Parts: C-alpha cells; structure tokens; sequence
C-alpha cells in the first residue's frame, strides 16, 4: 500500500538548472502524505539559521520577552553590513529582513535554561543549545531536518505547539511572504555560509501544502527552486 | 494648526474615468491624519451590504457561533448564482468569496438580542439592525459611513474592540487578501445593486494606511481605483 513518503527525482531538474545541490520535502495535509527528491538528504540535520527565528518568536512572545507584534525595538546603532538591520524593528519586520541583533537580543532575554526547555518542548531538531544562546543556531551545535521542520511547522499550522495559542498566531502572522487570490505563502528563509533554507507552507481553499527545503552554498534560488517545484505539481500557477 | 481630514478632489479623476462616482477616504496611522476626495461623502451613512462581514465574524466569533477559521460550513445544496457559493466552506473562504448564506446562517444563531447588544458596544454605525435578523445589512436599517468604517478598523487594527483578542486576530487573519514585499492588504469587499463598498488597509514596514471607499451602482473598479489613490498617494508601488 501507499507510504508516507514518496521520492520524485524529476524535481533534481530544477536543482541541475541552477547548478545547485539541495532537497525539497513537500507534505500533502489533505493526503497525510510526503515527497521529496532525496529520502536521504530530507531526514538530513542541518544548522537551522534564520529558520530559527520561528521558534525564537514562538518563545519570546510566551514569555512575554516580546509584548506583540507591533512593539518596536530601537537600532543599536552600530552599522552593520545588512543596511536594513540598521534601523528600528518590530517583530514582524525583523523576521521578514531576518534581524539576527534583534533576535540576539530576544535570545539573552529568553536565556539558556527556558530556551532549552521550550525547544524540548517543541520536539524542535536535536535540541542542543550548546554554544552562545544568542547564536547556537547561526554557529552551534542545534541541527534539524526538512523533515523536522514539517513535523514542527505542522504543530505551529494546528496550534499544537506547547505555547499559547496567542503566541502561535502571532508568529504565523509574522511568517506572511505572499498572498493573492490562489494562494498564501507563511514561510521564513534561512541563510548560513555552507546551507540555504525555505520553510513554510502554502495556503489553498482547500488544501494545505507544508513545504522545507535547502540547498549547498546559497539566495534567491532558494524561493525559484521551490516556486519551481510547487508549479510542478500544479499547487500554484 | 495642521489639519486633522484634507480633501484632495484630484482623486476625483479615478473615479469620472470609469463614469464612476464615490468615495475614498485614506487615514494615516503615523501622521494622524486623513485624507479623502469628497468631505461630505465620506460622513455619509450607507447600507454596509457584505463589508458587515467584518462584525458578523467577529460576533460570530466570539460568541462561539464558529469556534475557529477550520470549521467547515456545508453546502445546503441550493444551487445559487453565484458558482463558488455551491460548496463547503470555512471563514477564510466564506470571507473570500462573501458567502451570504453562510454568513446569515450565523446571523440567525447570534440572533436579535446579541446582534443589537454587540454592534452598540462597536460603536458600530448607528447600531440599528431593523430588518431581519439575517439581511439587515443588505436591505435594513444599519448604516455607516467611509470615516466610521475606519475608527472601527483601527479598533479592530489595534485589538480594540469589546471581543476576545483571539476573535479579532482570527478576522484580520479571515481579512488577508494580498501580500508582497511591498505591502500587505487587509481587507473586505462590500456589494449590494445600490452601493459598492472597499474597506480595509494597507500595512506597510512602519506605516498602516486604513481605506474605506463606496462607490454608487456597481465590481473589479472597487480595488482598482483604490489602488489608483494608494499609487498617486505613494502608499503602493
Ligand atoms: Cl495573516
């Protein structure tokens, strides 16, 4: 009979016309059902990165280290090498230009003892803190899968994730890449000198389609390779 | 003294280029000020038709009517005129394609006594639901004008209003209708043969520009020369 994950190979096409390495891992919510171009390299652990910032939120705003998504965290002023971290933030802003200070800062506030416990309580990757806590996930010892993050981002999609319901749609909002009239994109990148990521989901009528993809060396590409994929399979146009 | 409302009649031209005639009413959350093409229009009270989707969720809502954005409401199996009505839906989709029998089911649960008592504590146009319980908004006694349909949204912009924060933040979610890195549109299309409504707004990194337009005898010219004002005005690209 059927299985839970399926291997597509005819997607390392899109992967080849790039001259990149890499996995996509799509889940069909409706079909209760997995497929990606590489078994192997989908249950693959990896650096999390910037992907980080979704559980980051998810504790800061339980822990009421970050009051809601509207409050707004003042620029160091030290000039940094990404022009838009140079300037105040919100937390919907810094996820979106992927504000590494601001989620530092939120990462000491939280601190090391309530970081590991909440990321024990959300299964989340290996769950290894070990280094800074203000940046295990950049240059630590914490790796996840593709298919982790499904498993995690399925939990954070049904509000299953052991914070508040208020905290998980917060961050769900905060994630908001794309909409129109076909489709809405929830999803956070992720960048790290030997590893790129997307991960996310996309919204249909009736459907939900959860998607974790990386690939060697990346930034761009991230998004068209797996826009590529989702047009494929006919889940966006 | 700067001014609290400008009138701007420019904007007069997107509307007598499709031998149109309405209103647009802009307000600035930064400045504190705002901005529409006809002063007088934009006080006036009309019928709310389907942007009473808006309170009618949140009602709903918080009242336990719908318990959350998943439940699906079934098709009775009445054919309607109007194809993407003829199927199951939950808010996100009723809201979509404004779904009226969907919507007056919920208006019948609510019924008279909790419709009446919940829109008085809105503030919400002049509070009258003399009608049916179930089309009041379409061809009773509620009103509200372009300027009340903004104080509202901002109430519902900044969790304000009387209900849970939790039914709030389900209807801004329920109200996503287009997003980018440029902006996100939160928004509710209003249609009956007498009136044409848009309201809603546009959130930006550090700004939010609440909108609220109607337009006489209307249906694609509701967004379309909304966005006409939001491009002469710089809000969009
Ligand atoms: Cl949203």
């Amino acid at each position: 009979g059927p299985k839970e994950w399926q291997e597509n190979k005819s997607w390392n096409a899109h992967f080849t016309e790039h001259k990149s390495q890499g996995v996509v891992v799509l889940w069909n919510e409706n079909k209760q059902q997995g497929f990606t171009n590489n078994l192997k390299r989908a249950n693959q652990a990896f650096l999390p990165a910037s992907t980080f910032k979704i559980p980051n939120s998810l504790i800061a705003l339980d822990l009421g280290v970050v009051k809601d998504e509207h409050q707004v965290f003042k620029w160091d002023g030290q000039t940094r090498d990404i022009a838009t971290w140079n300037r105040d933030h919100n937390l919907i802003t810094a996820m979106k230009y992927s504000v590494v200070p601001v989620y530092q800062e939120f990462a000491r506030q939280i601190g090391e003892a309530r970081m590991s416990k909440m990321l024990h309580a959300f299964d989340y990757g290996n769950e290894d803190i070990s280094g800074n806590v203000d940046s295990f996930w950049l240059d630590g010892g914490i790796r996840i899968s593709a298919t982790e993050q499904i498993s995690f981002l399925r939990k954070l999609y049904h509000n299953k994730l052991h914070v508040s319901e208020r905290s998980q749609r917060i961050v769900k909002q905060a994630m908001l890449t794309e909409a129109n009239g076909d489709y809405i994109i929830r999803a956070k990148t992720g960048y790290s000198p030997k590893i790129g990521w997307w991960v996310g989901w996309v919204e249909l009528d009736d459907n939900v389609w959860f998607f974790a993809m990386n690939m060697d060396m990346p930034l761009g590409l991230r998004q068209a390779i797996t826009k590529e994929v989702l047009k494929q399979e006919k889940i966006i146009p």
